[PDB]
């Protein structure tokens, strides 16, 4: 009854006993398996009593004095409010657990380290800017790239909501042709579109950073530019490569995402950005090479004169690698935090061997998990993995428009 | 019915045939275990049932005269053995459809065109050992390779089962060591002891041929040296690095899988191997790459010059691009069939057309049909997929020892 899990690098067993716990049901049968899809009153006081029991028991308090005491007063804030606050300590629990309890996430070897700040005392676009601009320096911190989430104001019914519109808070500007086709990121191209519609000019480059809007409770959003000397970017350069420069690529150097709606307890926060430091693959092979991204394979490929006219040249892998290359030597050259993909996945087979001992598994979205590049070279590929759904945790949301 | 998004492109579809899946998968709403590698005469009568319905309507005569004289012929045989025969048309149908099915394979754009010998009035081992040959050297055809299958006798009430022990026809020895390393290929340490045990007199090279083990009904296996001319090899070189000829590397021409048990009816083969043509990333990613196969990754990457001391400079990445490039041209110089992971995969994409127009959908395992290096790079890493399992279909059965 409890998943047997194999590693097929060295032969080890264990049994995911953490599954046992599953919330949200996943979107499998036993008819079908849907893994590979990438998006598939008073309820609130049972998700509010696991949550607190979490707490205690993750403090060795479970049973004893203040846990009974905590466990009244949102029985009483519920009972008189219908909702409640959560505790500061509670909060920043919550908010390290859900980031632990992240199937698609391979950074959570760090998920110990984690910069709470609290901006539930908020109104107003322009409160939300200053703490956005608060979070982006601290996180950026001049390219010592350190983990933050700030935690917006929670929901409630009868107000409007709190929500940052666009997906991450850099991203870069998606312009149309007398040819429908784009100039710059064609991912954002939409919020590109309302930004433009809310009365910014559109710049010329393949790389301008778009104005955030910014949604205040009830009232439409207000555009706002950001400090450009507060986004730290990186100019792509390759290490042997003198032509590489010349292309005039950049990416940003924080990936800070925008758009997720935090869930502890109970309580849902709709606007709540979290931040760490990029995988070099997110950039290096997903944003800049695929089709419908900045899709740039080709144009390196000419550059390193490969053979582009038989698949069987590999020059799609050979122009990747370096394009990977061109990554890591840039923010490594910029002394920006990143991380290969090499790295980065035996730290997760660190983390998976440690939430073995701690908690008895670990949901692991094998698909995200696995780098899109030299999949099985890392060890996660050779990793069998139990994918299910734990609280807290962040969950994705409907567009706010 | 599961909702299908190209994410390349922008496709939509709906997979209606997940609506049939028969035998249950290993998923639960509770959890995904997607990524796990292995994870009553009225019941025959229904299986067989819905077969011929399946074969009836592929000879546009559903529903006619002789679909329901076979039906009632199939029940009566049922009633009368327990049992029942396949018809010769009926039985290269079902093998075709149960490549058709296989979740696993990214070649199924070739479904249709299999050559199927049917060998279920076999005898013997010996006669077994005949067929074998003869499906070697049809499908090998000089090095210009052709998709084809053998069916063995069927399971039936009152003997035991035709059964080759061998995992492929076609397979390298590995050999423990003095200090308890393997030389040869890990993957068949433990066929390896049962070849000698069963008197194979074993050599100690790295690419020396296994014999076949072949079980007859009641029988012990009995071993069976392929022909040298036989089992066409390809020495692995690489077009411009000519120390790479030096590492003495090789592999087989034809891969022929001989463990699986075919399922037609609810009738049941467990001797059917079958054979197409590799994809280059089978060899020079998992057989040669993987850390318990072969394992040359590393040594490559000295020979290479690539600094091995620091995963950023994506060594790894690097030297197994180069150990596919060299087994796409070594198969390409010897005029071996070989088909490299982006035709594959486009071809692939081909495939999941057809059949949504076909059959309202193709059951596909997103983590085996997307390639083991380049993952973004081929046009199914953006598609998401609907894993079930089809009648007729080969199924994973237990080792005979
Ligand atoms: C600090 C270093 C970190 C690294 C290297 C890292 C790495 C990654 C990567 C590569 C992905 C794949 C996402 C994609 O391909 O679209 C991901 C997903 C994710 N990460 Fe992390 N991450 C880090 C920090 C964090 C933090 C601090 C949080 C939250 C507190 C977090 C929460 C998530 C979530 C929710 C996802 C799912 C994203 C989605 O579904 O679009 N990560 N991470
Ligand atoms: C004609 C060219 C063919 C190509 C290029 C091809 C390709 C592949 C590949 C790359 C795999 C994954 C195996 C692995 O990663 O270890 C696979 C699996 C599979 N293929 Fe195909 N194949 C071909 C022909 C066939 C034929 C003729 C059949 C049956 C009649 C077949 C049935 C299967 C099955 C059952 C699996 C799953 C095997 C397993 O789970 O271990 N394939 N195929
Ligand atoms: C905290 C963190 C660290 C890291 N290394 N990557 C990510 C990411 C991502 C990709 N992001 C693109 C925008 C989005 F679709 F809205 C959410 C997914 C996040
Ligand atoms: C017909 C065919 C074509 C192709 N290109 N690859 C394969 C394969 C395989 C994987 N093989 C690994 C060893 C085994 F477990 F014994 C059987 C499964 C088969
Ligand atoms: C459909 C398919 O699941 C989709 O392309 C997924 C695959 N794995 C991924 N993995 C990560 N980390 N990010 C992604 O966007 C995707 N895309
Ligand atoms: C654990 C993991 O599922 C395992 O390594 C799988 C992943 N995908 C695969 N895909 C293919 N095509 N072949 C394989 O052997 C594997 N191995
Ligand atoms: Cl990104
Ligand atoms: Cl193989
Ligand atoms: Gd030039
Ligand atoms: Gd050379
Ligand atoms: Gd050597
Ligand atoms: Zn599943």
């Amino acid at each position: 009854k409890f998943p047997r899990v194999k590693n097929w690098e060295v032969g080890s067993i264990t049994y995911d006993t953490l599954s046992a716990q599953a919330q949200q049901d996943g979107p499998c049968t036993p008819r079908r398996c849907l893994g590979s899809l990438v998006f598939p009153p008073e309820q609130l006081l049972s998700q509010a009593r696991d949550f607190i029991n979490q707490y205690y028991s993750s403090i060795k308090r479970s049973g004893s004095q203040a846990h009974e005491q905590r466990l009244q007063e949102v029985e009483a804030e519920v009972a008189a409010t219908g909702t409640y606050q959560l505790r500061e300590s509670e909060l920043v629990f919550g908010a390290k657990q859900a980031w632990r309890n992240a199937p698609r996430c391979v950074g959570r070897i760090q998920w110990g380290k984690l910069q709470v700040f609290d901006a539930r005392d908020c109104r107003s676009a322009q409160e939300m800017f200053t703490y956005i601009c608060n979070h982006i320096k601290y996180a950026t911190n001049r390219g010592n790239l350190r983990s933050a989430i700030t935690v917006f104001p929670q929901r409630c019914p009868g107000r409007g909501d709190f929500r940052i519109w666009n997906s991450q808070l850099v991203r870069y500007a998606g312009y149309r042709q007398q040819d429908g086709s784009v100039r710059g990121d064609p991912a954002n191209v939409e919020i590109t579109e309302l930004c433009i519609q809310h009365g910014w000019t559109p710049g010329n480059g393949r790389f301008d950073v778009l104005p955030l809007l910014l949604q205040a409770p009830d009232e439409p959003p207000e555009l706002f530019l950001l400090p450009p000397e507060l986004v730290l970017e990186v100019p792509l350069e390759h290490p042997t490569l003198e032509w590489f420069a010349a292309l005039g690529l950049r990416w940003y150097a924080l990936p800070a995402v925008s758009n997720m709606l935090l869930e502890i307890g109970g309580l849902e926060f709709p606007a709540a950005p979290f931040s760490g430091w990029y995988m070099s693959t997110e950039i290096g092979t997903r944003n800049l090479c695929d089709p419908h991204r900045y899709n740039i394979l080709e144009d390196v490929a000419v550059c390193m004169d490969l053979d582009t006219r038989t698949t069987s040249s590999l020059w799609k892998d050979k122009a990747a690698v370096e394009i990977n290359v061109a990554v890591l030597h840039s923010y490594q050259l910029a002394k920006v935090t990143i991380v290969d993909h090499h790295a980065a996945t035996a730290s997760f087979m660190k983390h998976l061997e440690n939430e073995q001992k701690a908690r008895g598994g670990c949901p692991a979205d094998w698909a995200w998990i696995v780098p899109p590049i030299s999949g099985s070279l890392t060890p996660v590929f050779h990793q069998e993995m139990v994918n299910y759904f734990l609280s807290p945790a962040f969950r994705y949301q409907p567009d706010p428009w």
